[PDB]
């Protein structure tokens, strides 16, 4: 009887790892870090908030966060809680918590991942629910937090393009991956997008960063208004594809459109501040960013969600989840940019724990 | 209103170490392992138990120790937790516990303790108090766990070779670093043993490896029948001092003696199996070991007691121990010998928590 709850149902805490490594965040994390201060910050006004830091940045981590952050020290290869944290489950009304502990692969492993070394990665999801003392339920299928989305009333959505890559699981056919995650997060029924966003060739098209849902019923979807750029017939298919379904409760979709900003583009200051490496994915100017504002957090209360300096879309995007999500704060973090140019954003590098 | 609660009194939880550090323990630390392996199975008999071990010994230590006991990340320079570890205060009837962070530097800083880099050791209390969200109290002043033993009744007990050694507070007075105990620990009363036991020139002198309190106005006190060893006029002297003093409610000390083994020494296999670096205090072959049954830990109902393989005396301490915990199970922990030839043993190893 377990199954994972919707984001925006109530939490006890949110993990949060820590940027460190010189060859994926520029000037060696400096910029990061701050960025993901204020995300880390701006969070625990909600709920409670565990930021974790390797040895060599614990000190650094626990001089830049308030007090009621709580800094504990875990090793990671990068520092993506979204994908490389565990997936809690629960039972409500001995055990009413517990987690799963997929198996992580860089997206995409030896052949198509982003860095050769994810042993450390692959240990985090266990020494969390240590911590916490927490059952791991642990799976051999690849999958990372980041490519499914749920509702918490029994539906998921994902995408093609990320799960049925054959950089993640060439061993299981859709329907096979597809009854894996029924039984795992407790769902019935499976919404498969085709498509992620343009661009987001390090994940393969999370879903994260394409759609998610906001309640029963109703998703947010990145958008275009311009049928030049490339996102625009994806983000068309996937609309057309929910007006054909239903939740798992019968429900209609209401679609909410949610335009993303730029294009974004890395510059040649941003590309040189990265130190290049042949364990690492080469970083180049002209690179267009993954950049959505989708890839937002749900915290008890607030929506905790990114600016990347693009003022109009900036602007729209803040308006659009104020009316979105009625009953919270919305609260836009500047310099979301120092994010995405390392490949996500604040969805990404947070992990909601569920309350029980 | 804090106060040092006694060992015996009720527990939520043990911390423990790992120990890994070739320098230190030979063979790169395999036959300690699995004594503190032994030591931490037998603890979590009785109450909860976390062990602490760093990055490169998080999976060793997970697969080595029971599912029952939890694994965390927590580095350290070497694995001694009644020194690095907090010492845990508490106020009976608004937070009720509390840590005293004291400054910890090797035993006897750069010119005088046992390794030259304490970093990370003086990070442990910091960071065990953070995982527990439990509030911290600075002091500037050098201490540490094992130098100092309370009653939970207004009573402490400590050594001047150790406390009073230049290499600790060279800039306090006795008097003033008593002021510090009363303060901190909630005593009105302090006895000064002017030793602690012969040969333990690592820690100069702890009291937890020479004396300690059974209950309140009694004490367990480290005894040889030889006349002719230089530990004779060290115990001599302390049982003297205990027939003139009274504790902090004016009641006499019951003195109750345990002969220690040997004498025991080390061997030349001992010695070679350890690495030879400039930066840790050199281990040589026919170095007196500072063995003593006193050096034991105090778990919810159990005595967990050493055991050096010298039978003779092996049997006569559980013998003593069991007569004088009547109401605790003793437990010996067969390979204390191993950690020994490290500089402590199960006492030194150990960190209770208060329940509250
Ligand atoms: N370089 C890997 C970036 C991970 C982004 C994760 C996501 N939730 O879309
Ligand atoms: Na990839
Ligand atoms: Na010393």
């Amino acid at each position: 009887g377990f199954h994972m709850p919707a984001e925006w149902e109530p939490h006890s805490q949110c993990w949060i790892g820590w940027p460190e490594r010189a060859d994926n965040w520029r000037d060696g994390a400096v910029h990061a870090q701050l960025v993901f201060t204020r995300v880390a910050a701006a969070i625990s006004r909600f709920e409670k908030v565990t930021v974790c830091a390797s040895s060599a940045q614990w000190e650094n981590a626990r001089n830049q966060l308030p007090d009621h952050v709580r800094v504990v020290e875990i090793s990671s290869n990068d520092s993506w809680f979204r994908d490389i944290g565990p997936t809690f489950v629960v039972r409500r009304e001995e055990h009413r918590i517990a987690g799963i502990d997929w198996t992580f692969n860089s997206w995409g492993g030896l052949e198509d991942g982003c860095y050769c070394d994810w042993s450390l990665d692959s240990l985090v999801k266990k020494k969390i629910l240590d911590v916490e003392r927490i059952p791991r339920f642990s799976h051999s299928m690849v999958l990372e937090g980041g490519s499914i989305h749920v509702d918490g009333e029994g539906t998921c959505i994902t995408t093609e393009e990320c799960l049925l890559n054959k950089n993640r699981n060439p061993h299981l056919s859709k329907s096979q991956i597809e009854d894996e995650l029924k039984a795992y997060l407790g769902v019935r029924k499976v919404i498969w997008l085709p498509r992620g966003l343009y661009g987001d060739d390090d994940t393969n098209g999370h879903v994260d960063n394409m759609c998610c849902f906001v309640r029963p019923g109703a998703v947010l979807l990145s958008w275009t208004d311009d049928k030049t750029d490339p996102q625009y017939e994806r983000s068309e298919e996937a609309y057309s594809l929910f007006s054909s379904v239903t939740d798992a409760n019968g429900r209609k979709f209401e679609v909410i459109k949610l335009h993303v900003p730029g294009p974004l583009y890395m510059t040649e200051k941003e590309a040189a501040g990265v130190f290049q490496d042949d364990g690492a994915k080469p970083r180049l100017p002209g690179t267009r960013l993954a950049a959505s504002y989708v890839n937002f957090y749900i915290a008890n209360g607030a929506i905790i969600a990114p600016q990347f300096g693009d003022k109009k879309w900036d602007d729209e995007a803040i308006r659009v989840l104020s009316k979105t999500f009625p009953h919270h704060e919305v609260v836009g973090i500047e310099g979301s940019r120092e994010i995405v140019l390392s490949g996500g954003n604040i969805h990404c590098i947070t992990q909601q724990q569920p309350a029980i």
